[PDB]
């Protein structure tokens, strides 16, 4: 298992527990100190403030998440990824592109620590 693949199955774990409906259990996939950053809108700080970030995308019908990882490179304990998203809204396409930061644990798991992300218009 490559860089990439071990990032894409972390995103595809991922995409299974949103779609279960498991909010705590896709803030889990981030570090508590982890933070997302969407450009020209709220950032949001800390695994606490992105459960509630999924849960209210959850709460409003949000569904069918695709993340595309376009390009990974592995430095030390990080993994700095490229990707596009894509997500439906009541049907509405809410898509963009993304960087982001992956930090791998004692246990050998990769789990979010930075995302950069831009929703097309
Ligand atoms: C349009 C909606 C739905 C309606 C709301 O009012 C505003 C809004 C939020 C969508 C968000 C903003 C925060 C950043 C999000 C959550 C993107 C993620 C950060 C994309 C990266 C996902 C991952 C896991 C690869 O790192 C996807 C949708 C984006």
């Amino acid at each position: 298992q490559s860089a990439k693949e071990a990032i894409e199955a972390a995103l595809a774990d991922f995409v299974k527990v949103y779609n279960s409906k498991d909010a705590a259990g896709v803030a889990s996939k981030y570090m508590d100190d982890a933070a997302i950053f969407p450009l020209d809108m709220a950032p949001v700080d800390g695994r606490q403030n992105i459960q509630k970030l999924w849960q209210g995308l959850m709460d409003m019908g949000v569904s069918e998440p695709k993340f595309t990882t376009l390009n990974v490179q592995k430095s030390g304990d990080f993994a700095f990824e490229s990707g596009s998203f894509s997500l439906k809204g009541p049907l509405v396409d809410i898509a963009g592109i993304y960087v982001e930061v992956w930090r791998k644990g004692q246990d050998g798991g990769w789990k979010l620590y930075r995302t950069i992300a831009n929703l097309d218009p």
